[PDB]
RNA sequence: AACGGGGCGCCGCGGCCUCUAGUGUACCGGUUGUCCGGCAGGGCACUGCCGGGCAGCCACGCCGUGGGGGAUAACCGCUGAA
């Protein structure tokens, strides 16, 4: 379809300061300062016109096709996620599932390490990025907290994918005659806010 | 079974000659037949033949011969609207 003009509005919440700066012909840099910290995002080569209006961010498209009109909801969702990150934060939870070999997960510094995964002598080591806090709850839960939902979710995805094997090392998901197979690893169980 | 850790080959490539092996009509010795009168020394038998063998060359000998980064393929995921 074709759109002569479309507009969307994201209401800025209390205590959150938004700055929008034009760094190019169609580029934007957005800074969101909240109680929990600061978030910075870039929107490059975009048809969406972003502006500020008395506590709201206005997103506008003029003479847009479907591919340009779809960007309004995406930018709205990104801005809402940034606001919720600076206000309440983000906290992703992961579960540690083992069948015979317990997987010792530990956070030392900005390395997170998994030992004894399936009895492997090798140890999985992951570099925790800036602005992500990793905590190990008991022998079964992992918590990743931050103010960037994309960064926190990406790190949780990396943690889950570290325990998934590929190639010839991939074990059979199901057992003999249809039972459960060797399903061992760390599974992202969900998300919530810090506050 | 596997990841991970330790050890070593085979194939190829590039060098080297210390060792070992080959050659080595440089060199040294033994010996057959005949000629130089005999001994000695020697000619020829196309090194006469046999044994050893420096240097050099050489392999059948020795030495070196790697991890990493980037963008990616097949795809696997995060966020995410229409
Ligand atoms: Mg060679
Ligand atoms: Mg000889
Ligand atoms: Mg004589
Ligand atoms: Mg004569
Ligand atoms: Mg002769």
């Amino acid at each position: 379809m074709h759109v002569v003009y479309a507009v969307e509005e994201v209401p800025i919440p209390d205590g959150v300061k938004v700055a929008i700066e034009k760094t190019g012909p169609f580029d934007y840099v957005v800074k969101v300062k909240g109680p929990l910290g600061e978030l910075v995002k870039e929107f490059k080569n975009t048809p969406v016109i972003m502006s500020l209006s008395d506590g709201k961010v206005v997103l506008e498209v003029l003479n847009a096709k479907k591919r340009e009109y779809a960007l309004l909801g995406t930018y709205k969702g990104i801005l809402k996620n940034m606001f919720l990150g600076v206000t309440k934060g983000w906290r992703y939870k992961l579960k540690v599932i083992y069948t015979h070999f317990p997987m010792l997960v530990k956070v030392q510094g900005n390395q997170l390490t998994i030992e004894n995964f399936l009895g492997r002598k090798s140890k999985i080591v992951l570099e925790i990025p800036k602005g992500v806090k990793v905590e190990v709850k008991g022998k079964e839960d992992i918590v990743v907290e931050g103010i960037d939902r994309e960064l926190v979710s990406q790190f949780a995805a990396a943690i889950q994918a570290a325990t998934e094997l590929r190639g010839e090392e991939k074990p059979s998901p199901h057992g003999r005659e249809g039972g459960l197979g060797v399903v061992d690893g760390i599974y992202v169980v969900g998300y919530e806010h810090v506050k």
